[PDB]
């Protein structure tokens, strides 16, 4: 499953050939285009390198501290260098500056899943199958070629383009990062697993429970905790509660699941297989890659650039 077509092989090909052409990044090198959004730690602008006239997404976080730690999370960093699959973000370079961290990226022009959630309304079964295929993918390539596990899964770190690519991006990867960010920078636990939030084992296993969580959310156009009311599914397909309040439901109560009727059977039990509590009996990543859902998604032709670009009104 870690194959690669002609088409993908070539867009990663031309993608280090460009990035070949870059050189050291530096801050003075930068113009704004945009703002792309913000979060718990950063904001991220559409930018312009100027030297070499490419488009980037650049990540900045404000981070006080010492040459000697700045320093370290720049070289850690540097491992995204070796991060290379069509289900990765690229990757352009870290640097320091001003009492900020920069994260340069390869710009995807369809943002987040949660942006394009927020215009779809709901994904169709049909997009949630691509979509799948590519988070599985992308978790096994890094897994697998890294030893990496994404520990970030969500709607928000799932970036797609008008190219109908589906791409991760924000798996941690930098432990001083996290340590310095760690103090007014706290990003959400909404899509953490039971036993993560409860300190216990917590592997790759964890990640499929956040993919399964947040496909859900995309199928019924709503983060899924608590689950909905018949009344709600009723004007859904017509057919507030406290973090703390809501992270102690995740631990003891049932995991949320699709509605029935209106989703396949096959969808159905491929979400029900990443959402079981006991992270031994959930499924991992061989196992979902030839679920019946995965099998079927993938043999579908489904224009996922075509439906994105027209749901978002891009173009
Ligand atoms: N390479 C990229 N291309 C296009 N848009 C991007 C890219 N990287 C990030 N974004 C957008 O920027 C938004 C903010 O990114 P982040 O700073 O990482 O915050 P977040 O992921 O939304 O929330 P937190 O910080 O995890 S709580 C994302 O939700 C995307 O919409
Ligand atoms: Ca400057
Ligand atoms: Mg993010
Ligand atoms: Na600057």
């Amino acid at each position: 499953e870690l194959e690669l077509d002609e088409q993908q092989r070539k867009r990663l090909e031309a993608f280090l050939t460009q990035k070949q052409k870059v050189g050291e990044l530096k801050d003075d090198d930068f113009e704004k285009i945009s703002e792309l959004g913000a979060g718990n730690g950063g904001v991220v602008f559409k930018v312009s390198h100027k030297p070499s006239g490419l488009v980037m997404a650049r990540k900045l976080i404000h981070l006080e501290i010492k040459p000697a730690i700045r320093n370290q999370i720049i070289r850690e960093l540097q491992v995204l260098h070796e991060c290379n699959s069509p289900y990765i973000v690229g990757f352009y370079g870290a640097f320091y500056s001003d009492g900020e961290i920069s994260i340069c990226m390869e710009h995807m022009d369809g943002g987040s899943l949660d942006q394009v959630l927020k215009k779809a309304g709901r994904i169709p079964e049909q997009i949630l199958g691509k979509v799948s295929i590519a988070v599985i993918k992308g978790l096994t390539y890094l897994r697998e070629k890294h030893k990496i596990m994404h520990r970030d899964v969500k709607p928000s770190n799932i970036l797609v383009n008008s190219r109908g690519e589906i791409k991760l991006c924000d798996f941690g990867v930098s432990g001083q990062l996290i340590d310095s960010m760690a103090n007014s920078f706290v990003g959400t636990r909404s899509y953490m697993s039971p036993e993560r939030l409860q300190g216990t084992h917590y592997s790759v296993q964890s990640d499929i429970w956040s993919m399964g969580l947040s496909l859900v959310e995309m199928a019924v156009g709503r983060y899924p905790i608590p689950p909905p009311d018949a009344k709600e599914l009723e004007l859904m397909f017509g057919c507030p509660m406290a973090i703390f309040e809501l992270l102690d439901y995740i631990v003891n109560e049932p995991p949320p699941k699709l509605p029935s009727g209106v989703f396949s059977l096959e969808f159905q039990d491929f979400v029900n297989k990443c959402l079981i509590k006991n992270p031994a009996e959930r499924a991992d990543l061989k196992q979902l890659m030839v679920h019946a859902f995965i099998k079927r998604s993938d043999a579908e032709e489904v224009d996922f650039a075509g439906w994105l670009c027209s749901t978002i009104g891009l173009n």
